[PDB]
């Protein structure tokens, strides 16, 4: 009764997983690159590809949660009310499409595959100990 | 980047502001619904439509807030700081998608073309003033 | 200088008076239903039909008739007497400019054809004996 | 809803508005023009172009604005307050509108081409140093 | 590198040092009309000539010089500390592009070779003692 | 009535928000090697490529407001004036377009298609957080 959110392209929650939570940036910066990069295409009313529907999904998403956000912040009274909700939402389910955001920008600027192979790439790097780990971290990058 | 999802599909939030709060049926019936006739292609890794793209990410985000429901309901302390909230999601923020699963389970077993005449052709049935209405609003199916 | 905004259009005021004033929908509720389905082709820089460039006017129009009752609407002295125009503007002007933009917003979504047919339809059935009638009023539809 | 009644027309207010305000003649002095030069093309059941729908409309939408003026323009009890808005739709309303009546009733006697062209070159010719220009100022003709 | 930008456009500082202070226009009339009538492609993605390209880094300029007029004017104490510099903007460093923006936009509706021969007939017009001046400049104009 | 710096040559000044201040080099680096690699090409009266005609542009402009801060340095007397305007020029104003001399010299040395692929390179490495951000941040080098 549960859909994998990355099944139809190609990744899975489980593959996500060997990325650390740490890793991926703030909703902030990811938005600010997508409506930087692609807020002209975004809002073009056109399937570009399917990440396009993907992206505008997962940006109203966040774009709810903001609401709720504020819709918090003041219709409560408590500090650990309206504390730890609006700690809840950054926090946890902030984090729980900080990969969509990541990955949807991602794989639109640089392709589907180059992120998958960038995920298997990551997740030797991440098995390695740190003895032997290079210290600069694989990073992606576009490729004629 | 401001910009509801309802444009590649030719639509508007304000086509579907005409509607009612009590027109789209509950959120149960609708996910119900979509597993119950579209779990087939749902939850498989295939790509098929642009609205199975959308629609993915419409069910996981109201999995995503139902566990916000579930986390406040169990652990924040005062009802009258919670029950708001909780109240506030199956309410408020549920009718925000609790229409964008009707437009796309609708649109699936009908036709993006279909279902914008519905709408077109409900708001001149709902616009029109309560003494001059047809007792029986148009019914959304598909013409041979 | 009797200048009819219907002749051109095969119509005339004497058959949208010929119909119930309460009939027409209201001015804010209608504004929207162009502005959710035609945003796009009246803002477009070219015209799609001399509907279009009629009720292209008509939204203008009706601009400087909220900002003179925005104006006047805030800008006076006497409150006794802010209300005794401003309402006139909703009082006897709307009457005759909710039946203008009803027309050509029903013009476009059904043809000049089946709106010109539709007033004389209408106008028959509550002209008819109740006892003697289909109580089902006639009413426009996209579907056959 | 930023309806630019020129874009349909290859024109816009930024150009409109390049020419100064007192250029543009009266509103008595304008309607006689059309109503002396084009009372029966208008008044005619058949549309002869775009122009006419357009400036069929404006002499209606003039039409209120006078009544209004007159409606309120003697049904007022404060004289005090009458001039303090019927001096308004002459003050800021006929700016915006003396400007739409010049451009179709010069529109329709010299084509919309020699129109959009004579506002670039009378915008310039106010423009040019004095001591470096054509005194004659430029105008429209029927003759070559 | 210390070279003017009046290169490949057949031109040097020297044949533009013939037109009196005097000669060109305004920056304000110089802004409006590139935005009168340039404003269709001068603002858009498309690249399409050379001009445009030197056009509009010239545009920018200006914006950035009375951003810092603007910046002296309101933060630097003494007008006789700053209305030197304010003056000196609008006066000498705005003559500096103040031909600029002339050549330019005048090169456009024209051709490079028609404004040439309106500053080599121009000069020959000036350089010619008072007495003996025709007196009519030389107008600026397309042969066809 | 603002153009866009950038949106000629596909990049924008929002996707230029992604580099931070001090990544950019100083005035006095940029200009010498515009005069060092492409001052044999720069004076050349020839439309190499539109990169020259903005370049040329660029240099000039800065040339220019040199003359403002050594016209500036002598006839000011107030210290908080002749050191805080040149101060501000310096500062924010050469900040203002050590972009576009830092933009056209890398797009001319290194193609456009190379520079904007450097800048959402860039992009990405900057998202990331520091503690897997590789050190040596992307650097532009050529390609054959
Ligand atoms: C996937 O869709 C859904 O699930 C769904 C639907 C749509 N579907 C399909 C339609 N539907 C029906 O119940 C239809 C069966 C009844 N059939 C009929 O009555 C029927 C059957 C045959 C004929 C027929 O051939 O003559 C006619 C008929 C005509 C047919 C053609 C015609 N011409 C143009 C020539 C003229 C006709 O003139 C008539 C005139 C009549 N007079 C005299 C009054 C009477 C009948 C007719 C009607 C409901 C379900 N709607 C809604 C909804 C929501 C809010 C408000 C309103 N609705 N929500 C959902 C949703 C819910 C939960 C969920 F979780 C997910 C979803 Cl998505
Ligand atoms: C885009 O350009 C501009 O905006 C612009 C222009 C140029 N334009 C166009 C020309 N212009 C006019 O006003 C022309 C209309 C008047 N037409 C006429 O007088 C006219 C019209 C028809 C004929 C005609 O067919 O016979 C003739 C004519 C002749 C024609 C052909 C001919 N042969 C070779 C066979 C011989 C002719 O012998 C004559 C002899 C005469 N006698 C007897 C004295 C009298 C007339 C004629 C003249 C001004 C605007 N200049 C200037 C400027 C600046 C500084 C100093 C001077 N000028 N600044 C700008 C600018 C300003 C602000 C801004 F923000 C941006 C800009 Cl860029």
């Amino acid at each position: 009764m549960d859909i994998d959110p990355y099944k139809e392209f190609g990744a899975t929650v489980e593959l996500l997983s060997f990325l650390p939570s740490d890793f991926f940036p703030s909703v902030r910066d990811l938005l600010d690159t997508a409506a930087a990069l692609y807020r002209d295409a975004l809002e073009s009313p056109e399937h570009a590809s399917p990440h396009h529907t993907a992206l505008r999904q997962a940006i109203l998403a966040w774009g709810d949660l903001m609401t709720l956000a504020t819709w918090v912040g003041t219709n409560l009274e408590d500090p650990a009310s309206r504390d730890l909700v609006v700690s809840y939402v950054n926090t946890n389910v902030g984090l729980k499409f900080r990969q969509l955001l990541w990955f949807h920008i991602s794989a639109l600027t640089f392709g589907r595959e180059t992120v998958l192979e960038y995920l298997v790439s990551f997740g030797v790097w991440i098995r390695t100990p740190p003895a032997y780990r290079p210290p600069n971290a694989p990073i992606l990058s576009t490729l004629p």
